[PDB]
DNA sequence: CGCTAAACGGTT
DNA sequence: AACCGTTTAGCG
C-alpha cells in the first residue's frame, strides 16, 4: 500500500526553498520546527530535503 | 514528458 | 535514524 502522493502548496514550496537556500541539511529539531510551521508531517518534510538534494547535487554537475 | 514525491535496497 | 543512489510512479 502506496501512501498518496502529497501535493505541497505555493507557500509550503517557497518555505522548503527558502529553508533549503539557508541549510543543506537539518537537525532533528529544525526539520521538525520547519514540518510543524507548515502543517507537513516530519516524513515529508524529511523527504522532501532527501530528493531537494539530489535535484541539487544534479545541478553542481553542470 | 518533466518534475518530483515516495519506495527500494544499500550505506553511513 | 537518516541518508544515499537509484528507481518507480502520480499528475499537470
Amino acid at each position: 500500500p502506496r501512501k498518496a502522493r502529497t501535493a505541497f502548496s505555493d507557500h509550503q514550496l517557497n518555505q522548503l526553498e527558502r529553508s533549503f537556500e539557508r541549510q543543506k541539511y537539518l537537525s532533528v529539531q529544525d526539520r521538525m520546527d520547519l514540518a510543524a510551521a507548515l502543517n507537513l508531517t516530519d516524513t515529508q518534510v524529511k523527504t522532501w530535503y532527501q530528493n531537494r538534494r539530489t535535484k541539487w547535487k544534479r545541478q553542481t554537475a553542470v
